[PDB]
């Protein structure tokens, strides 16, 4: 199976702003905060 997610970060270190590590990282786990809508609000 791939591994480009904890890739990105192993090569990271320990780094809480960079580049690809707060990218790939964050989207590789992600809170349904992304660019399209809540989950139910406002009916
Ligand atoms: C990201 O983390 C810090 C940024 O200050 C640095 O040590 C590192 O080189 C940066 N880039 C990567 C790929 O970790
Ligand atoms: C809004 O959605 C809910 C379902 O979660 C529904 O029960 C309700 O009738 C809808 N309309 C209003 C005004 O809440």
């Amino acid at each position: 199976k791939p591994a480009w997610c904890w890739y990105t970060l192993a090569m990271c270190g320990a780094g809480y702003d960079s580049g690809t590590c707060d990218y790939m990282y964050s989207h590789c786990f992600g809170i349904k905060h992304h660019s399209s809508g809540s989950s139910s609000y406002h009916c």
